[PDB]
């Protein structure tokens, strides 16, 4: 948190700095090492500053099972809609070309066809589907606490 004094003279650490204190992203970044590592860190951490307290409220949100906010957070395995429709590989281009993939929204685990929220609509975690007929459509993912 750098709460001053020589104490960036010291190792980087995750749970100290971070989960401990609020922090920056040069924070994330010289305790966590990788880069792929500090982009999907952050974008856990930045989609859990709503809760952020109580601190066992905070290892609910980043685990990333449950959905908290409208689920920017959600890293679950959810992967049909709320019409019941299968969605689409994000990885895929096809029945409907995807705007938002990994080289846009890389902190978002857009892996498979699993929901997510890249962009924090305000009906939750959703996805691309099948339906040549309908594009994308919220998913029904469960809300943490
Ligand atoms: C979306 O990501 C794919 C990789 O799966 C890439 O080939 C495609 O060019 C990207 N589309 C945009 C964001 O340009
Ligand atoms: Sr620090
Ligand atoms: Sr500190
Ligand atoms: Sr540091
Ligand atoms: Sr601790
Ligand atoms: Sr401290
Ligand atoms: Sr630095
Ligand atoms: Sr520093
Ligand atoms: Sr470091």
């Amino acid at each position: 948190a750098n709460k001053g004094f020589l104490e960036e003279v010291r190792k980087g650490n995750l749970e100290r700095e971070c989960l401990e204190e609020p922090c920056s992203r040069e924070e994330a970044f010289e305790a966590l090492e990788s880069l792929s590592a500090t982009d999907a860190f952050w974008a856990k951490y930045t989609a859990c500053e709503s809760a952020r307290n109580p601190r066992e409220k905070l290892n609910e949100c980043l685990e990333g099972n449950c959905a908290e906010g409208v689920g920017m957070n959600y890293r679950g395995n959810v992967s049909v809609t709320r019409s019941g429709i299968e969605c689409q590989l994000w990885r895929s281009r096809y029945p409907h070309k995807p705007e938002i993939n990994s080289t846009t929204h890389p902190g978002a685990d857009l892996r498979e066809n699993f929901c997510r929220n890249p962009d924090g609509s305000i009906t939750g975690p959703w996805c691309y589907t099948t339906s040549p007929t309908l594009r994308r459509e919220e998913c029904s993912v469960p809300v943490c606490g």
